[PDB]
């Protein structure tokens, strides 16, 4: 037995085990439970704190996988299997990870927390993407990982019921953070630096937590990695939320509120997960059928009411787009595009893309988007019409939300940090057309092309290696800038007047004016007026 | 008795006339100033077509400029060059519709080519003698036979009671109309050809041109247009009979006129300086870039709206050159927007900004501007004041000018028509105007005359070459529907504006550079989708 291994954390005695990272050994904790299963009737409610157990309990494994939807486009791809489900399904799934150096650091060290994405409706701390062994080796990080509930599991609500008050994924994520500042330390952990970062759906609950008051006092700082808490996909009010859940009901014979949450806790997962899909009020892409929910509670208004009003005095943000987020979600719906070939598509398709990547515009709002996208130069040439289709759902769904929440951040007192993600991974299975697509970030913040049996370049291992840097930079002190290295460029804070961002290549730092300015006042300022009048 | 110069003698259908040898720099060349091509349209015949003149006896005088049809005259900055040089110069007179001729001297033996020229003002002055306007150098320097015509202007051009016998409406248009019926009979004994004729007009000289082109009994009259900083279809041009019919009668109302009949005799019987006294107090807002007095859809002259007429007629056989200058918008900046002024720099706020598209889209709804001012804010620094002005000028230059004359040569080119598309950029180096103005609007013109030729005005060696250049290209247009030189290989072409390349050419003092796609993604704006927006 090693004693390295060996931890006592409140509810008892954990036993690890020793990873071994290119540059020497780590330490993992993997599967550690965090709240009373969620099972039976504990379904569709808040989390419960686990229990305490008697003797050494085995963390050397990562434990089950959220119960979610399985992705079936493309069986056995490389580009779509890595987001899917490595461990079984299960309900029972409220479990955490740790990764830390080995041996146990000396003194305090600044924490980070992942949350994945996967639209609300999926996702897995256990993914290969995620493994926190190179920023624990390199950086000298503690990394944590939790699982949190998912689709109807995680977020279906009858808004203002005992049985199913919505958010509670939120929750999940919310006591799992509890459980860092109560455990923490036995790891080595500083409590009291703890900073939150996620990707798409994960960003968004990051951003989440920064509108929401009792998950303040659990985090100093926040990354947010393309996804936020405002825009189109990432909530709903609660007469919509009602609505999906009683339609879902309907869909699998339930049944009052009671009467029919107790008749879908009788269902089997599958069930559930069977129809999911079938409850949005559109054809559409980049939209997903339960999320968080404006319940009044834990968001006490809309993430829009909340990011004009709040104040961010002391909050320290980075935040960030890649170069296509829009590309990946086109296959998914949109006719004319696929993997298989270059998509080049018509004005035809681009008009009729448009309606089910915008699913809530109004005739007139669609052809202004049209006509705004439009090449007038080239109307009808196949290759812009597709880049601009990308472009129309990256920019409604990431770029422009992301832009909108950086200005009210820095406008309310926030100091916040910006970037745009432009390497396209050597690796990567997609085709070239969809260039840097929704993801392929995360591969290099978290130093996967450090493994030298993973066939990245060089050039792609010394490139991780300056963002491990800049994001555990941040972590230690809210500035992603080396504090005894020289050297210009710095990266500078973005704020409401200058907007300097920077962008993250093989090439050393460019700083940039402006994200998508001309664009987002298109999508941020002019396109709500005219909803706001039909 | 018999002791004149036998080369200034000439009959033509009304009698004959004795024209004057001009000087030029380059030799002499004939000139007949003030022939009358109408009885005068006085008393009774106000408001009412033109008829012809009726011959005279003896010798006309045609030495001298006659009378400049009565108008509003500038009172912004007096005595100031920048806007008296479009001030009338001869006396003001309802007794007003003569026309002009140079030719070269001794006239030509062959046929020669005919350029006739139709000047701007919006409808509400101008003149056939002003300086900028002097044929004199193209006669010379080209050969050309140039023809320029007063027309009547504001009231007595345009009041109209659609529908009515004595006040029909674009009376203006049917005399310059009846000036082209003159050159078709006339002009031979003058040496030109009158199976050769280019119209060629700015402003609203340009919009008459393209007024010719769309109205049937006008499309034999001539045979090739160009068209300068104005087009028949945009916002300014024309109004609809109703609109037309409420200007009347409001204007009826201010002067004293309280059935057409007895409301045009009452107009008829009020002196003509308390028409022009009352003229701009009948526009339905406040605004810049907008006239009383304009041509009307009457379903006569223009059987349809021109934008309808483009959308669907036949051009297969027209050859046409168009262009704008650099800065379209910013002359009109000063007449109305608060915060402009040729005296000082012009920076401006954000509301001053807001204030002004309004005054300059004065049409649009509250959701239309704000599109304006979305799409024109540059949001990296959208409270600079220079950039702020400068979108201004662009706002009412893009609104007015450039996109109706991009809708103009994309509708002409996709329905058969050769067009040529040019932007003027050259700055003269005799300009009042402030430097922020850029290139205004009207200052192409004396380049294309040949002004800078005259040693006497002040114009640098390059605005010399450079004028001799556009000379060349807009007469080699008028001679063979091609601005390009036949020989000259070196020299960089001129390419046909299509659809496909949206190909057009810069005009400044460097040699012919192609440029793609005429302020393409911004007149997308005010083309397709404003008037969608306009439409609920
Ligand atoms: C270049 C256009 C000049 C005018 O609009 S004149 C109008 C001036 N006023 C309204 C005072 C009569
Ligand atoms: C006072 C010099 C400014 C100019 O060059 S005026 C033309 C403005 N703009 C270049 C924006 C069209």
């Amino acid at each position: 037995e090693d004693p390295q291994l060996l931890v006592r954390v409140r509810g008892g005695q954990l036993r690890g085990i020793r990873l071994k990272a290119p540059g020497g050994p780590v330490s993992a904790f993997l599967g550690i439970p965090f709240a009373e299963p969620p099972v039976g009737s504990r379904r569709f409610m808040p989390p419960e704190p686990k229990r305490p157990w008697s003797g050494v309990l085995d963390a050397t494994t990562f434990q089950n996988v959220c119960y979610q939807y399985v992705d079936t486009l493309y069986p056995g791809f490389e580009g779509t299997e890595m987001w899917n489900p490595n461990r079984e399904l299960s309900e029972d799934c409220l479990y955490l990870n740790v990764w830390t150096p080995y041996p146990r650091p000396a003194s305090p060290t600044p924490v980070l927390i992942w949350i994945y994405g996967g639209g609300f409706y999926s996702g897995a701390a256990s993914l290969d993407v995620y493994d926190g062994r190179f920023l624990a080796q390199v950086e000298g990080a503690v990394l944590v990982s939790m699982n949190y509930r998912v689709g109807t599991f995680g977020f279906l609500a009858l808004p203002g019921s005992r049985e199913a008050p919505g958010n509670v994924g939120l929750l999940d994520q919310r006591l799992a953070l509890q459980w860092v500042q109560e455990n923490i330390a036995a790891f080595g952990g500083d409590p009291m630096s703890v900073t939150l970062f996620g990707e798409a759906a994960g960003a968004a609950s990051v951003g989440m937590h920064i509108l929401s008051l009792p998950s303040r006092s659990l985090f100093h700082r926040a990354v947010l990695q393309s996804g936020t808490p405002n825009g189109p996909w990432a909530t709903v009010s609660a007469g919509e939320a009602r609505r999906r859940a009683t339609l879902l009901a309907r869909l699998v014979g339930c049944p009052n509120d009671t009467e029919l949450i107790a008749c879908l806790r009788t269902r089997p997962a599958q069930d559930l997960v069977d129809h999911e899909w079938h409850v949005l009020p559109q054809e559409s892409i980049f939209r997903f059928s339960f999320v968080p929910v404006v319940d009044g509670d834990f968001l006490s208004d809309t993430p829009e009411a909340l990011i004009n009003t709040g104040d961010f005095q002391d909050l320290q943000v980075l935040v960030g787009v890649v170069k296509d987020e829009g590309s990946y979600f086109l296959v998914y719906g949109v006719p004319g595009f696929s993997k298989d070939n270059e998509s080049l598509i018509s004005r035809a398709q681009f008009l009729a893309g448009v309606r089910i990547g915008v699913p809530q515009a109004s005739d007139l709002a669609a052809e202004a988007v049209v006509l705004h996208y439009t090449d007038w130069l080239h109307p009808e040439d196949p290759t812009h019409l597709r880049d601009a289709m990308s472009a129309v759902v990256g920019d409604h769904n990431v770029v422009c939300p992301v832009a909108q929440l950086a200005g009210r951040l820095a406008a309310q007192g926030a100091r916040v940090y910006a970037y745009i993600f432009e390497h396209r991974a050597s690796t990567l299975t997609w085709p070239l057309w969809m260039g840097v697509p929704h993801g392929y970030e995360i591969e290099f913040i978290f130093g996967l092309p450090l493994d030298p049996s993973l066939n990245y370049t060089t050039e792609e291992r010394i490139f991780a290696q300056r963002l491990m840097k800049y994001w555990t930079n941040f972590a230690r002190t809210g500035d992603p800038n080396d504090p005894r290295d020289s050297k210009s460029p710095q990266w500078p804070p973005y704020t409401t007047a200058a907007q300097q961002y920077v962008s993250l290549n093989l090439k050393p730092l460019e700083v940039r004016r402006g994200l998508r300015a001309q664009t987002c006042a298109f999508w941020n300022r002019f396109l709500p007026k005219l909803l706001s009048a039909t």
